[PDB]
This record gives structure tokens, C-alpha cells and sequence, in this order.
């Protein structure tokens, strides 16, 4: 009873197990069990491990033990020397079992590397350690340094070279890693069973050899034909790996955003919404001549009902539900605050300040309650650190909601705007008032005290209602008892006048349709002579002047970069990057980026009044676009997944294992590229739900388990259907997957003709059940008339089909059912059955029943689908010359034992699986097809009972199927049946579904810089959408093992992958590249992932560096743009990849930011003319600035979302 | 190894096995998909040795063949073998 | 081996018996009700006394001594009888 304690603490010798992390959790190595069993046996025999060659057999792992972050787990080992068996237990639970015994006579011949089944063309390209574990990570393995033991491996994964650090666990785990590397099955596969392992330390020491470095190594060979892995003195045969769930929790949640221009001043912002219009209409009605849950209409109703006119001030100011501070909750009173205007003004304020920290104080927070809304809006900014505080008229005010303040870093305060702010607040960075609901003590005193309390150059944000507008008048008629609130309303011109009286400058103003306004004014700063440095000039020679200007650290004059000759100038990206570097405070920008030629082009001359205006503003960003002055802002993207009408959709689970996520998604059949001769597209009217579909939806069965080559992302729900062929004929089919959809593409050999009498609803239930029944019985069992059968689960569809087949031949049938109602149903449906023909399936009682009523002889044919104990019971019911038809999977999958004694009685055990037909043996499938057709025309085949759910209620269909009370089959009515027999108009009715990006197979696609790692997985993602024609560009061609592996893998699948090596920087190169792609086919889309980066502070940079960095991105995008506008007629995708460096700014990457911003400008220019265009800004890519690296799977999901979105520029990143 | 090498790793369709003990297990591993295993031996059957059912995942039929069964019970199934032998 | 609920009886390091043993969590007396006899034969005029039955057994080759003679009677066909109980 050996006991081993596994401690992962740094002091423990087992600390290296922290590196065996799979799927984000630490799991004990499958080879650790072997190691501990070996040590136990060696201790038992009195020898050492290095002197004990050992043999393992029939090793099976029953569960995976998770090592906790802290603490220890105890594993107990027991040996039975007589039977040569062992058992590993954890807390009394079986973990690993098998057979272990000493190897009496080691045979060194066993460790000679087998004949290379694989071709050995002495290729120069091979995978290195980093590339190997990069691939493993992409598949889902996160081995750390201690388990990183592959020095090199062949492209196909047959031979390699493994390190040897005197650790057996690591060596054997490296062997298993090599075995898994060559497999083409994507997903996380974990060992489950091993047939035999031989270990011989002596030969292991003999084989080990040392490189020029002192590191010890050992050659490894893997042979898939022989299913053996040999490395040094270890020999693994018959390894078996089963798919892991792969579900990782607490996954990254990218902060998706859009990047759109926002004019500084805008009016009527809320005009889009409809509820606000209705609220205004209601409010105006009740005030005519002097009924909803909203606060303001309720107050109007209170003022009206109590008295129609001449209402007392006390009652209207004091009536129940009108005294509670619910005024802000009124949708009219909180329109802009819900609208993105608040975020726009807050972002504009955040942009214009030297310090990365903010000190913002809210006045009259008792009523405004902005404290519960402002802090969240600034969460997206990664590095911004905020100091927020609330100040109220009296401490009694807003003492409640302190807990809301607690969750945030918001302090308490007791400032009244009437008097100056206390020294504690001092020079605040931002002041937020929310006068809309709170009452201002006095305009003059409030503004003077605030502007006094605001640091020089600070910003003050005020929310108040405009006087003269309808809403202002309405509120004025009310709340007369609160003269302070009356003082809080003034005409916009009055506000403008008041601002001047306090020497305050209004930089922005967002106004709603109903008079609500959101003022944003900043305190002036001591005016100083600026510097006008133009940047429009090419050659980037102006960088020298700017570097010279910024050299004067002592100087404090502002610098105003001017770009008034190119709408594509990326000065916006430049200024952001510098402002995080020393001397970046002085920088200020001016850009003219009119998207349309007809648009006026102003003059920004120092004499011109416009330049004086923008200078007075003193905002960092001054972008002019179509007669307006504003700056680009970030906005959170709408969460809803876009949907579009279509005539081809498939049901898919957006989240694995969550039936609530089932929704319709557009299907690749839209293009009909799959469509082809030997196949034909058939409309689907009804689709049936089988057990396997429920298993896939619930997450219990992995996609890989389905035989056939299936993409990592695809819906495999549905095997039956019943609909009209392309010619209007009524047919019923059978498909490996994708049946549950509005259209299916299949070979004409898997289609039947629905008789005139039947109905498509009925026909949806015949195919699979009757096909499997006919196969299992006739083709395999060869049932003859007069035999005795045992059909398990008669109430099930397969059981009912088998009973119908058997009764026709005149066979005595014993069936097992689980309840009385099922027995009654079967008796009603089959009059032939008698009371001596039913048993209990939920118990093993049926064994005695069959043996008794058969006179001790048993049955001849058994159609078994039950579990292990049931299966063993059924095998005992077989008679001489019997036949055991097995259609289940659990006992087969788990590899349970079966006695061979049954064989002494003549008997044939059959492993029945209809799945093999779909992928192979279509010729032997015609036998089953003919049998089913004959049954249809002879009346044997009858439709089963159906429960119909409409298309919209597919989730309810899955729920009902999961419950398991149904007798018969559950069908989904995708489309109703027309009374006509043959209808030419077989076009499916349009349906709205989530939008996915699928590409036609007769178009060429280009990925500039494709060989680069983001480009390589972008290419793989595209191929999963069926590109079939790809052009990848790179300066040096293929020069790495990973790139060559991927290229040949894609070529093997039939993709025409081409490497161009033509620079897009030069126009001639771009035209040549576009011409080359046209040879494969018309250009479909061009993606620009080219990037050459050269870091450094602005002092170090030189014009050559700027030219080099902007060569592939700026010039390349322009030449790719013009060559594609003239040479790419059917092009529908023109994507380019920017980076978070622009927009957010990053220290020491000025050239990169400039290139990306100039890139985005051209992308915006294109979309305005309707041509395709998209710039995606990324934070950091994981697998290949305060934001964590974003995993490739999440990156690709986000990218899939972005392509469909209508906007021009987007972004994504994950916070620290 | 010889079979799994010269057959391209697919295996064989029919296996007429008369060996026992470990050699029997090796023959099972040589089966291909849709394979048939004819077990004319009688040692492991009598001793009731374990047989892993994972082989059935691959479509496989396990036959227990005994010719002597025809003698004890008269049947027309023997006429088929008689006709086959006469034709041969 | 409690985890896998398997036992093994070994005589001097050499196995004798093997199988599976575990506690009966939910005993049910119904299992021990006597199944009905396929042949009724309610008369049963005669029966094999102890001496006759063990005479037959010894004629076949079984030489049970007094402590193992527990059959007080047994029907001619040999499908029912009475067994002596002696706390062994
Ligand atoms: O990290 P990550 O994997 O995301 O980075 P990455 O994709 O490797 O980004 C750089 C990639 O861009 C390619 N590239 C740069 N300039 C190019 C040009 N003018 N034409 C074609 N390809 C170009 C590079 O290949 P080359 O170095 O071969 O250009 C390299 O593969």
C-alpha cells in the first residue's frame, strides 16, 4: 500500500509538475502513474528503478487528477503479484489500472528504430523547439519549460530529438507529445489507454548521446502504420487518446469598440429614439390648457388631478412619488447621459491633460448621481488612473448609496458651490455638476468658485436644461417652491454670457432635440507663442525639425503640427504616441481630412480667424471633416450580433453545452460552391432530432467524434430531413450532418421518394431508424423467417423499426420497455405482440423472462443498445448459432471485457455502425437503399409518431427531446408543406439569421505578409471558409519549418497556395501581385498584414526609419488601394490591420502609430464611396500597454464579427 | 508488424486464427475496418479469456466456428457446405 | 483490491482463485423466492433418500464423507430437495 504525496511547492522535488498545464489547469502526467507504479514494484522486489526493466500492459486511466494550486494530494498504489495487476487510488476512487511485471530477458532489438513508413527526402526544413510548442499551444497544450523536451521534429512529425534531464516522467511525456504532434485532428486529446510499454534503463543509457553542447539527447521515431513510438530505451505501443471537453472558463472578454469622428458641437442628438418623442408628446399634452410610469408624466398627472388649474404649490411640490428624487430617472431627464455624448465629452477631457492621473470631483452628487455612471465610462482606458470624489450641499444629502460609493474609489466631500472649494479639493482636474436635477445655488457664485477650484487649463462639465425650450418651460411651471432650482435654468445665450463673465471658454456643446444640453468648457491657459511645423511633406524630413524643436526641454512654447495638404496624413496617430514621451505636453495637432472633393477646404493661416479659434480652444486634436471641427472618439460597440435576411441557414450553438444559445446562422450554401455534379441542393421542410444531436448540443459529445473530416467551427446537427428536390419532387434523405437547416447538399444516392399517401411530416422519421434497422437485421444478422429475436427498447425509433421488420418475416419477438404506457402503445401499434412478449428494460429481469418463455434455448438474434450490466445480461440470452447485434457505444468506447466462452457456442458478435457508409463503401450502401425502398413499396415501412415544433421554437424542441418522455420522433417544421405535388418554386422562404463570413470557391484572395504568424492563422481561418485560391506575399519567401508545414498541409487539401515575393510598396510590384492573383481567379479580397517596426524615442528616430516603417503600410496600402480600384471588380473585402498604438498611443512607437493612422484614413476614404474597407486595431496577439495578450481564437471570433459590421474602423483589446 | 507494414497500416479483412494466448490478441490488432475474425481455435474459448470490445468500434464481426455442431443436430445448413465442396 | 473490488487467493505466490466481491448495498428477499418448476409433476410419489442419492454420486465418482452429506431428499429428476443445515 505505497503512498505518494504530490506537493507542487517550490521546495518540493515535484515542483516541476507545475509545468504540465493542459486546458488552463494542472493535471498529473499520465506517465507519472507509470513512474510511481514502477517505483512501488522496485521497492517491493528490493531492487532499484535503474536496475529494473519493466513491462506494462492494458493500462487504462479512469479519471484525471487535478493538482491544486496549494495543498497536496495522496495517491495510493496496490500491487497483486500473483495476477500481475496494479491499481492506483485517490481518496478511495479508482484512477489507473493495468498490469505490470518484470521483463525477464530484455531484447535490445526491440529498440531499433522501425523501417521508415514515411518518405525521407532529406529535406532541409525542420521544426524547432519554439515552433513545436507554438503549434502545441495553438492546439491547446501549455507545457512549461520542464516539459518542453523536443529539440526538433520533422515536418510530418515522424522523427525528432528529445532531451534527457534524468527525469522519466518528462521523457515519456515528450514521447506522447511527439505522438500527438503528427495527428491532424484538431482539439485537446488526452491519453486514456495504452496497450504495452517496455522500459530498459540499460539500453536507455547506451542509446543516449551528447551534442556539441553538454545537453544529453535521444532520437525519437514514431510509426503510425505500426502504431509504435520508440525513443532511447522506451517503447510505447497502442496509445489511445480521447477528446477532452476543451471548455475553459473565465475566458477573455475583449472590449470591442468603434472609432468614428465626433464633431465638437452637435444638436438634436436624441432625435433617433422614439420613446423620448412619445414622452415629450405626453408631457406637452398634459400641460395643454394649464398617466405613465415615468416620473415627469406622473408629476404632471399629480398636478392635474389634484386640481385642473391653480394648483397649490405645496401639494405639487409635496405629493407622494413626486418628492422622492426620481427626477433623474425620468427618460427625458437622462437622455444625453445614456447617449454616447457623455462618453464623448469625457474622452475629449481625458485627451487634453499632461498627467495620466485624473482628479474629478462631483458637486451636488446627492441628486445628479453621476458618481454611479462616470467611473464606468472610463474603464476601457487601460492605464488611466482616476481619483474621484463626491461633494454635496449637506452631509445629510446622499449619505444613502455610500455602499455604491464604496465599491468605487470615490471619496466623500462637503463642498457647497456657493462658497469657494476647501483646500482638500484644491485644484481639481474635472468638475461635474449635473444641474439638470440638482439645484444651483447661484450662477455667479457657483461658476466663480468652480473656476477658482479648477487648475489652469482644466475642464468643467455641466449638465442643465436650456430655457425657452418646451421642457424648460414645463419644469418652470412646476417646482416653483424650489427657487434654487429655478436659478438653475437659463437661456443658452445667457449661459454663453455667463461663461465670458467668468473667463471660461466653451470647447464643446452637445444638445438634444428637447432642449437638454451638456456643456463642456475649459479654463484658459496663459497664451504663449506657438510653433507652426508643417508635416505634409513627404520624405519625412520634417522629423528632423520636430526633433530639434523638442530638444529644448527648458522651452515651454506649444508646438502645433500642421497637415493641410493630405487627407491621408496620419498626424492623429503621431501625436498620441509622442504625448506619452517626454516633452509631449507641448504637442498639438491640426488636420484637414475632407472625404469628398466637393467639400469646402478652409484656410488655417495664422491671420485666418479659424486658426485663431482652434488655437483659443487649445484642444490637442483638431481634425476638420466636412465643415466641422472635432476629433475621433472611441465608442463601445453594440452587443447584438448582426442579422440579415437569407434563404440558407443552419441551427448552431454559439456556446458549447448551452442549449439556450441555439440560433439560426447563415450557411455557406449561399454561394453553392459546395453544389456540384454528383450532388444537388434540396429544400428542407422538416428535420428530425436524434440522440446524437442532443449530445452535441449539451456538450457531452465532441465534434471530432463524428466520422469524417469536419472543420473546427461548424454545426453538425441533423441527420434526417424531408423536403423537395430542386425539381419539386417530394423526397426524404439521410446526411452525415448539417441536415437541420433550410437546405442540404447531398449525393442523389441518399434520397428516396415519398409516396403519395404519406406526408412530409411523417417522412421525416423513416430514414435513419429504418436504415439502421434494415442494415443491422438483414445485411448483418441475416434474419430468416421463424427465428426468435430480442429487441431492446421497443419504444425507441430503432426498436420500432426492427419490430416492424421482424413481424413481417413472421418472427417471434421479445421486447423490453421501461413503463406501462410504452407497453400499451406498442400493444396498440402492433396487434401481433402478446402479453408474453414484454419485459422490463430498466432491470435485468428480462434474462429470466426470455429463457423461461423460450424453454431454456434463448434467442437467435439480439439487437442490444443497453449498458454494461444490461449488455452482459443480454449476452447470456443468446442461443446456439446466435447473433449479437450491438448498436450502442458506451461499452465499446470504454473497452470493457467480454468473455470468449460464448464463442464455444457458435455465435457471431457484430459491431454495427451506420456512420461508416457516409464517408466510405457507398456501393454496399445501395443494398440498404434497395431494402428500404422495397419496404416502402411493400408496406412494411410505416412512419413513426411525430411531435412538431416550429422553426423559431428550436430551443424548445431540444428541451423536449432532452426530457426523454417522448414516444416516437421529434421533428422541426422548417417550412410548411404546400398542397401541390410538384412545385418549381422550391426557393426557401427568406429567414433572418446571424451573419457569418463565407467566401466563394472561385475567387482569389491575397494576404500581404501572409507568411508572418498573424497572416498564417488568418489564412487558415479563411480556408475554413473555403477560399480554395490563396496568394501569400513575403520578402524572403518560405524560410521556417512552421510556414512550410502549413503550406504543404494546405496544398494537400487541394488549396492553390502561391508565394509571390513581390513588394506592395512599389506600384509596379502591387500591379504584378494583383495580376498574379487574377490567374487563379478574380480577386476576392486583399488583406494587408505587412509590418516592419523600428522602435525608439523621437530623439533617436531619423527619416530613414520613418520611411522604412511606413513603406509597407502607408505606401503599400495606397498602391494596393489604386491597383485594386482599377484591377479588382468583384473584390468584396479590403481589410488592413492597424494597432492600438494609434488611437490609444504608446511610448516610443511614433512611426508605427503614424503609419497605422494614415492607413485608417485611406480605409475611411474608401468606404465613403461604397467600396469595401476596414481597419481593425489590435492590442496584442497571444499565441503567435496595460492590455493582456488576446488569444487567437478570440481574435478570430472578433474578426468574424467585425467584417460584417458596417463601420469603417474598429478595435479590440483585453484589460490587465 | 509484417502485416501492418505490407498492408499499409490498414490491416486484413479476414483472419483465420488457430493460435491462442498472446498470439490471439496480436491477430485482433491486425484486423482492418469491416474485418471478420474467424476463431477456429478452442483453448482461449474454453478458458474464457478476456476480449476487449473496443475492436467493435471498427466495424468487426467476431465469428466462433465449430464444424462438429452439424453432426449432433441434423439441418439443411450442411447442404450448403456439401454443395460448396462438391463444386470445388 | 477494494478500489476495483477484486480479490485473489494465492498459495505460495501462485494464484488459485480470482474474481470480484463486494457488499450487497440493498438486499432484496424477492431474489430468493423459488422459481416455478417447468414440469409440474405435483404427485412425486417417490424420492431419493440420502443413501440412494449418495450411492448414485459415488457410482459417478464423488466420495463425500459424513460431514458433507447434506441432502435429506431429492426428487427423481433432481430439481428439488431438502438440505441439512449445521452452521457451516
Ligand atoms: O507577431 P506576428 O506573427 O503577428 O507578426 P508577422 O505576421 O510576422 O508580421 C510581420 C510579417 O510581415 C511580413 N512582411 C513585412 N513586410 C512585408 C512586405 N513588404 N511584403 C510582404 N510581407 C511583408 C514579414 O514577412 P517578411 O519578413 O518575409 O516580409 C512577416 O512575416
Amino acid at each position: 500500500a505505497a503512498i505518494y504525496n504530490i506537493d507542487t511547492s517550490s521546495e518540493s522535488p515535484d515542483h516541476y509538475l507545475v509545468d504540465h498545464t493542459l486546458d488552463g489547469r494542472v493535471l498529473f502526467p499520465a506517465t507519472g502513474y507509470l513512474s510511481i507504479v514502477w517505483k512501488t514494484l522496485a521497492r517491493a522486489l528490493g531492487l532499484g528503478v535503474e536496475q529494473l526493466p519493466v513491462v506494462f500492459e492494458d493500462v487504462v486511466l479512469h479519471q484525471a487528477t487535478i493538482l491544486p494550486k496549494t495543498g497536496t494530494v495522496s495517491l495510493e498504489v496496490r500491487l497483486l503479484e500473483a495476477s500481475r495487476a496494479f491499481e492506483v487510488s485517490e481518496n478511495g476512487n479508482l484512477v489507473v489500472s493495468g498490469k505490470v511485471y518484470q521483463w525477464d530477458d530484455p531484447d535490445p532489438r526491440l529498440f531499433d528504430h522501425p523501417e521508415s513508413p514515411t518518405p525521407n527526402p532529406t529535406e532541409p526544413l525542420f521544426l524547432a523547439q519554439a515552433e513545436v510548442y507554438k503549434e502545441l499551444r495553438l492546439r491547446g497544450y501549455d507545457y512549461g519549460p520542464h516539459f518542453q523536451g523536443i529539440l526538433e521534429a520533422s515536418l510530418e512529425g515522424d522523427s525528432g530529438r528529445l532531451l534527457w534531464k534524468d527525469n522519466w516522467v518528462s521523457f515519456m511525456d515528450t514521447m506522447l507529445q511527439m505522438s500527438i504532434l503528427g495527428s491532424a485532428k484538431h482539439g485537446l486529446y488526452l491519453p486514456t489507454r495504452v496497450t504495452a510499454i517496455h522500459i530498459d534503463p540499460a539500453t536507455h543509457r547506451q542509446k543516449l548521446y551528447t551534442l556539441q553542447d553538454k545537453a544529453q539527447v535521444a532520437d525519437v521515431v514514431v510509426s503510425r502504420w505500426l502504431r509504435v513510438t520508440v525513443a532511447g530505451g522506451v517503447h510505447i505501443s497502442g496509445l489511445h487518446t480521447e477528446s477532452a471537453p476543451r471548455r475553459q472558463q473565465e475566458q477573455q472578454v475583449p472590449i470591442l469598440e468603434k472609432f468614428c469622428f465626433t464633431p465638437h458641437t452637435e444638436e438634436g442628438c436624441l432625435s433617433e429614439r422614439a420613446a423620448l418623442q412619445e414622452e415629450l408628446q405626453l408631457c406637452k399634452g398634459l400641460v395643454q390648457a394649464l398617466p405613465s410610469q415615468q416620473e415627469l408624466p406622473r408629476l404632471l398627472s399629480a398636478a392635474c388631478r389634484l386640481q385642473l388649474n391653480g394648483n397649490l404649490q405645496l401639494e405639487l411640490a409635496q405629493v407622494l412619488a413626486q418628492e422622492r428624487p426620481k427626477l433623474p430617472e425620468d427618460p427625458l431627464l437622462s437622455g444625453l447621459l445614456d447617449s454616447p455624448a457623455l462618453k464623448a465629452c469625457l474622452d475629449t477631457a481625458v485627451e487634453n491633460m499632461p498627467s495620466l492621473k485624473m482628479k474629478v470631483v462631483e458637486v451636488l452628487a446627492g441628486h445628479g448621481h453621476l458618481y454611479s455612471r462616470i467611473p464606468g465610462l472610463l474603464s476601457p482606458h487601460p492605464l488611466l488612473q482616476l481619483s474621484y470624489t463626491a461633494t454635496d450641499r449637506h452631509p445629510q444629502a446622499l449619505e444613502a448609496a455610500q455602499a455604491e460609493l464604496q465599491q468605487h474609489d470615490v471619496a466623500q466631500g462637503q463642498w457647497d458651490p456657493a462658497d469657494p472649494a476647501p483646500s482638500a479639493l484644491g485644484s481639481a482636474d474635472l468638475l461635474v455638476c449635473n444641474c439638470a436635477v440638482a439645484a444651483l445655488g447661484d450662477p455667479a457664485s457657483a461658476l466663480s468658485n468652480m473656476v477658482a477650484a479648477l487648475r489652469e487649463g482644466g475642464f468643467l462639465l455641466l449638465h442643465t436644461l436650456l430655457r425657452g425650450h418646451p421642457l424648460g418651460d414645463i419644469v418652470a411651471f412646476l417646482t416653483s417652491t424650489e427657487p434654487q432650482y429655478g436659478q438653475g435654468i437659463l437661456s443658452q445665450d445667457a449661459w454663453e454670457s455667463l461663461f465670458s463673465r467668468v473667463s471660461l471658454r466653451l470647447v464643446g456643446l452637445k444638445k438634444s432635440f428637447y432642449g437638454s444640453t451638456l456643456f463642456l468648457c475649459r479654463r484658459p491657459t496663459p497664451q504663449d507663442s506657438p510653433i507652426f511645423l508643417p508635416v505634409d511633406d513627404t520624405s519625412f524630413r520634417w522629423v528632423e525639425s520636430l526633433k530639434g524643436i523638442l530638444a529644448d526641454e527648458d522651452s515651454s512654447r506649444p508646438v502645433w503640427l500642421k497637415a493641410i495638404n493630405c487627407a491621408t496624413s496620419g498626424v492623429v496617430g503621431l501625436v498620441n504616441c509622442l504625448r506619452r514621451e517626454p516633452g509631449g505636453n507641448r504637442l498639438r495637432c491640426v488636420l484637414l481630412s475632407n472625404l469628398s472633393s466637393t467639400s469646402h477646404v478652409p484656410e488655417v493661416d495664422p491671420g485666418s480667424a479659424e486658426l485663431q479659434k482652434v488655437l483659443q480652444g487649445d484642444l490637442v486634436m483638431n481634425v476638420y471633416r466636412d465643415g466641422a471641427w472635432g476629433a475621433f472618439r472611441h465608442f463601445l460597440l453594440e452587443e447584438d450580433k448582426p442579422e440579415e435576411p437569407t434563404a440558407h441557414a443552419f441551427v448552431s450553438t454559439l456556446t458549447r453545452g448551452d442549449l439556450s444559445s441555439i440560433r439560426w446562422v447563415c450557411s455557406s450554401l449561399r454561394h453553392a460552391q459546395p453544389t456540384c455534379p454528383g450532388a444537388q441542393l434540396c429544400t428542407v421542410y422538416y428535420a428530425s432530432l436524434n440522440f446524437r444531436d442532443i449530445m452535441l448540443a449539451t456538450g457531452k459529445l465532441s465534434p471530432d467524434a463524428i466520422p469524417g473530416k469536419w472543420t473546427s467551427q461548424d454545426s453538425l446537427l441533423g441527420m434526417e430531413f424531408s423536403g423537395r428536390d430542386a425539381s419539386g419532387k417530394r423526397v426524404m434523405g439521410l446526411v452525415p450532418a448539417k441536415g437541420l437547416a433550410t437546405s442540404v447538399l447531398l449525393s442523389p444516392d441518399f434520397l428516396w421518394d415519398v409516396p403519395s399517401n404519406w406526408t412530409l411530416e411523417e417522412a421525416a422519421s423513416v430514414p435513419v431508424v429504418y436504415s439502421t434497422a434494415y442494415y443491422a437485421l438483414v445485411v448483418r444478422g441475416r434474419v430468416r423467417p421463424g427465428e426468435t429475436l430480442l429487441i431492446h427498447s421497443g419504444s425507441g425509433g430503432v426498436g420500432q423499426a426492427a419490430i416492424a421488420i421482424a413481424l413481417s418475416l413472421g418472427c417471434r419477438v421479445f421486447t423490453t420497455v421501461g413503463s406501462a404506457e410504452k407497453r400499451a402503445y406498442l400493444q396498440a401499434r402492433f396487434p401481433q405482440l402478446d402479453s408474453t412478449s414484454f419485459a422490463n428494460s430498466r432491470d435485468t429481469s428480462f434474462e429470466q423472462h426470455v429463457l423461461w418463455h423460450t424453454g431454456g434455448k434463448g434467442v437467435d438474434l439480439v439487437l442490444n443498445s443497453l449498458a454494461e450490466e444490461k449488455l452482459q445480461a443480454s449476452v447470456r440470452c443468446l442461443a446456439t448459432h446466435g447473433r449479437f447485434l450491438e448498436i450502442g457505444k458506451f461499452d465499446l468506447s470504454q473497452n470493457h471485457p467480454l468473455g470468449m466462452a460464448i464463442f464455444l457456442k457458435n455465435v457471431t458478435f457484430h459491431g454495427v455502425l451506420l456512420d461508416a457508409f457516409f464517408n466510405e463503401s457507398s456501393a454496399d450502401w445501395r443494398e440498404v437503399w434497395a431494402l428500404v425502398q422495397a419496404g416502402i413499396r411493400d408496406g412494411v415501412v410505416r412512419p413513426l409518431k411525430c411531435t412538431v415544433f416550429h422553426g423559431a421554437q428550436v430551443e424548445d424542441a431540444f428541451r423536449y427531446m432532452a426530457q426523454g418522455k417522448h414516444i416516437g420522433k421529434v421533428v422541426v417544421q422548417v417550412l410548411a408543406e404546400e398542397p401541390e405535388a410538384v412545385l418549381k418554386g422550391a426557393k426557401p422562404k427568406l429567414m433572418s439569421a446571424i451573419s457569418k463570413t463565407f467566401c466563394p470557391a472561385h475567387k482569389s484572395y491575397i494576404i500581404a505578409g501572409g507568411l508572418g504568424g498573424f497572416g498564417l492563422e488568418l489564412a487558415q481561418w479563411l480556408i475554413q471558409r473555403g477560399v480554395q485560391k490563396l496568394v501569400l506575399t513575403s520578402r524572403s519567401g518560405i524560410r521556417t519549418g512552421y510556414q512550410a508545414k502549413q503550406v504543404r498541409r494546405w496544398r494537400r487539401q487541394g488549396v492553390q497556395v502561391q508565394v509571390s515575393t513581390s513588394n506592395i510598396s512599389s506600384l509596379e510590384g502591387a500591379r504584378g501581385l494583383i495580376a498574379e492573383a487574377a490567374q487563379l481567379g478574380p480577386v476576392g479580397g486583399v488583406f494587408n498584414l505587412a509590418v516592419v517596426l523600428r522602435d525608439g524615442l523621437l530623439e533617436n528616430q531619423t527619416p530613414e526609419f520613418f520611411q522604412d516603417v511606413c513603406k509597407p503600410k502607408y505606401s503599400g496600402t495606397l498602391n494596393l488601394d489604386r491597383v485594386t480600384r482599377e484591377a479588382c471588380p468583384e473584390l468584396d473585402y479590403f481589410v488592413v490591420f492597424s494597432s492600438v498604438s494609434c488611437g490609444r498611443g504608446n511610448a516610443g512607437q511614433s512611426n508605427y502609430g503614424f503609419a497605422n493612422s494614415a492607413m485608417e484614413r485611406i480605409c475611411e476614404k474608401r468606404r465613403h464611396e461604397g467600396l469595401p474597407g476596414l481597419a481593425v486595431q489590435w492590442g496584442a496577439i497571444g499565441d503567435v500597454s496595460g492590455t493582456l495578450p488576446q488569444r487567437m481564437a478570440s481574435c478570430l471570433e472578433v474578426l468574424d464579427l467585425f467584417l460584417n459590421q458596417p463601420h469603417m474602423v474598429l478595435s479590440s483589446f483585453v484589460l490587465a
